[PDB]
């Protein structure tokens, strides 16, 4: 086992997802997890057969099943969950389904053995009490961020299997923004158009390094380090106002982040960071279709053996939902201020007042935990 090379694994298709989720969000906000989906696709390997099986060990690039797959994935599980956790982030995985379904034998033991948890049981003929059930789990296993991930819509009589993943994330800095330093200012949406909205701002020596598009515009790179230094944000948006996130979002891999950091360099800026706070539910249908995972929404083609044996079944609603906090520190609404040795030695300043992107790696493994653009802050 090279080091980490699941955890890699992992946060790539995670990223090969997102880029499909950015092409489907031009001009909106998206806050997403690599992470989150690639542990519950992980999971979901165990239910399945068939090509079912094969479409996402192909996508996932790995099988769940090999020798020490489930046991590097809870230690990374583990590794997120360390001490260094300030409450800072919560996560939840859940498969879901109808009632009276006999459960291939060996099943549930082994899907407990290898991934803790277990297939949660309802009712999806009783209407609305299903969802209410799914999303009361949900509110209160991350810690009651997420609230109606389950939408009043759609799921109904015939709704058999629903997975749901649900990330909330509050991080502490490294070296938080001071609360005085934060002033109203100009935030220029694609469109052109102007919205005054309040920007956090920190001078401080940056990890920092300049990348060019295919397209022959510069944009920067800018890292965020979070306390003890286990994850770090990451920003980036092309300098020229003109030119769309897309640019960068239709290029964003696993890969490129790696450049990004190998290539970075500490250096002194003003940094003015639009203070932000997303929530988005993604359906992961299309983002799944497109990656090869066709099988498993479709009845009479779906192999869900390796957990039913009375046919019938396919997955009805796979929902990721996550909040995501950005504000001069997780702390008690009042951060570390105000000190500032401020001449006329002005260090080059970096603001973010149009659309940018951010990620969050959890540093030793390289794992993506979040990411997103932000189209109107
Ligand atoms: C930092 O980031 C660069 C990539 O970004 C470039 O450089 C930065 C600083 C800016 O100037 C950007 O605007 C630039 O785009 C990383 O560069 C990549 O690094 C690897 C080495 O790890 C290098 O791989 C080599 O590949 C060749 C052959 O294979 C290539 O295949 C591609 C197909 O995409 C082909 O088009 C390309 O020209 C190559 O032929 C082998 O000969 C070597 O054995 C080696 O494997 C990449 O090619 C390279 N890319 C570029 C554009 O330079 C650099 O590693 C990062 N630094 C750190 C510390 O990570
Ligand atoms: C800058 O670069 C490397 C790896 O990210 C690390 O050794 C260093 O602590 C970083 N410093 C920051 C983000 O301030």
């Amino acid at each position: 086992h090279p080091p980490s090379y699941v955890a890699h694994l992992a946060s790539d298709f995670g990223v090969r997802v997102f880029q499909q989720v950015a092409q489907a969000s031009k001009d909106r906000n998206v806050v997403f997890s690599p992470y989150g989906v690639a542990s519950v696709l992980a999971m979901l390997q165990l239910t399945t057969g068939g090509e079912t099986q094969q479409q996402i060990q192909a996508a996932m690039g790995f099988k769940i099943d090999d020798k020490g797959m489930a046991p590097a994935l809870r230690h990374l599980y583990k590794e997120l969950m360390g001490p260094w956790n300030k409450d800072e982030i919560s996560t939840t995985d859940a498969i879901f389904v109808q009632r009276d379904l006999k459960l291939v034998q060996g099943f549930m033991p082994h899907f407990f053995r290898l991934f803790r948890s277990t297939v949660k049981q309802v009712d999806f003929s009783e209407v609305e009490r299903a969802r209410f059930i799914i999303n009361d789990w949900v509110k209160t296993h991350t810690k009651g961020m997420i609230s109606n991930l389950l939408g009043k819509g759609a799921v109904d009589q015939l709704t058999r299997l629903v997975l749901v993943n649900a990330l909330y994330f509050n991080g502490c800095w490294k070296t938080p923004f001071p609360d005085s330093s934060t002033h109203r200012r100009l935030f220029h949406k694609s469109d052109g158009s102007t919205v005054s909205v309040p920007m956090m701002a920190q001078t401080n020596k940056f990890n920092y390094t300049e990348f060019t598009t295919p397209d022959g515009h510069y944009y920067d790179i800018l890292e965020l380090p979070y306390h003890g230094d286990t994850l770090s944000m990451f920003i980036a948006a092309p300098y020229e106002k003109e030119v769309p996130l897309s640019a960068l979002t239709n290029i964003l891999s696993a890969q490129l982040i790696s450049h990004w950091k190998g290539n970075m360099t500490r250096l002194p800026r003003l940094l003015v960071l639009p203070k932000f706070s997303l929530e988005t539910e993604v359906d992961l249908r299309k983002p799944l279709e497109n990656l090869g995972m066709t099988d498993m929404f479709r009845q009479f083609q779906a192999d869900f053996t390796s957990l039913s044996d009375q046919e019938p079944l396919h997955v009805a609603q796979a929902l990721q939902k996550v909040k995501i906090e950005v504000n001069e520190s997780c702390t008690v609404a009042s951060s570390s201020t105000a000190v500032i040795v401020s001449a006329r030695m002005a260090p080059e300043e970096i603001i973010m007042d149009r659309p940018f992107l951010f990620v969050v790696r959890h540093n030793p493994t390289g794992t993506v935990l979040f990411m997103g653009q932000v189209m109107e802050p």
